[PDB]
């Protein structure tokens, strides 16, 4: 289960001591958003570096189903990963969840906003309604585990910008915005 | 957990029913040869479509280390290339192969190990002497995993191998197709 992931994190996400695994965390989440974009439902993905050691990835696709919820299953249980050109394989978002000190899932779907929080891949409470909306999509925001990641524990604009540009080229037509609230930088990638 | 790979191959290798996964199996092995080229040791890679439902990939790099189980066995059995299949290793190919053969030329000896469904048939063994170095992986896809397209197709391999050679400039890749009597050579600098 996720216990195995927490025990041997580098095996599942990449080197935890040089920033490689840390940035893979973001790219794995981005891969899920691109997948939803390529399915024709998402027209815009937004990746944001926040000033609190989190990154969020937001799409305006269908929203993960919420009726535990299918969403919780997706987040917690350790599927074609080849729809996304340049996508990571052999990892799902549950690995990112396991290796996050906190992860926040916000889903806009069927008129409601739903939210669930996890810590180290363990939910705090059942998915709950937190608003109403006519919009749709999925937002994952996570704070990396500081037990897991060392030396490079903060997300770096240049690493994210370089890879997101590459992913936008490899998956032509997908629009990715990178917003960096910590550093006051922004980019739009779209080919 | 190779059983996990067999049970749910989609995350690891892709679609198993339309030939895309099947060909990813070849590209994963080729990625390992390209890695050895990027490391500055392999100059030439030979990809061969055999007439027995197998593909071999041979390089002329250092050869996977064989000391002790051997380091080679761990790579095959335990779960930087541009266009590489990121996050998967050759143990995934092994898991989803009916048979896989590893032949290593290293330190003056030829070493061989065979696997069935990712489980070794015997301990790595010496099978010859050589002045050459390199790694050869030859595999036969599992028909319990792959359906509909279960044979390797020249055009799919030719297209992607040309791309991989361009994306990883310097390495020479030969595609030999003994089943169909076709050959090509890809090399960019
Ligand atoms: C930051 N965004 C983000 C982040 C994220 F971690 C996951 C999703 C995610 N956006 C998503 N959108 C959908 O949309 C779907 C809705 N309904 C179905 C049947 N499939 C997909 N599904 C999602 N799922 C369900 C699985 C299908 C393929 N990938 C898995 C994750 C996501
Ligand atoms: C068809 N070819 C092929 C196929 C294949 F499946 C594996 C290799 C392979 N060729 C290889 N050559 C080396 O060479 C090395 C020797 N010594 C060291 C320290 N590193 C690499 N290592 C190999 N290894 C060891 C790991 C390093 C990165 N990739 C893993 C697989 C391969």
């Amino acid at each position: 289960g996720l216990d195995a992931v927490r025990k041997r994190p580098g095996m599942y996400i990449g080197d935890t001591d040089d920033g490689t695994g840390l940035h893979h965390m973001v790219f794995e989440v981005v891969d899920n958003a691109i997948d939803e974009a390529l399915a024709g439902h998402c027209k815009e993905i937004i990746v944001t570096i926040h000033a609190d050691n989190s990154v969020s990835v937001q799409d305006d696709g269908r929203g993960i189903p919420t009726g535990v919820s299918a969403a919780e299953v997706i987040m917690t249980v350790l599927d074609n990963s080849y729809k996304v050109s340049g996508g990571l394989h052999g990892v799902g978002v549950s690995v990112v969840n396991a290796l996050s000190q906190k992860l926040e899932l916000v889903i806009q779907r069927e008129g409601k906003i739903h939210r669930q929080i996890y810590e180290h891949g363990v939910p705090q409470a059942p998915l709950a309604v937190t608003g109403e909306t006519e919009k749709t999509g999925t937002m994952v925001r996570f704070w990396p585990s500081l037990e897991t990641f060392t030396n490079v524990t903060e997300f770096e604009y240049e690493i994210l910008a370089k890879r997101l540009r590459e992913l936008s080229f490899l998956n032509s037509g997908v629009s990715i915005r990178l917003r960096d609230k910590r550093d006051g930088k922004e980019d739009h990638f779209h080919y």
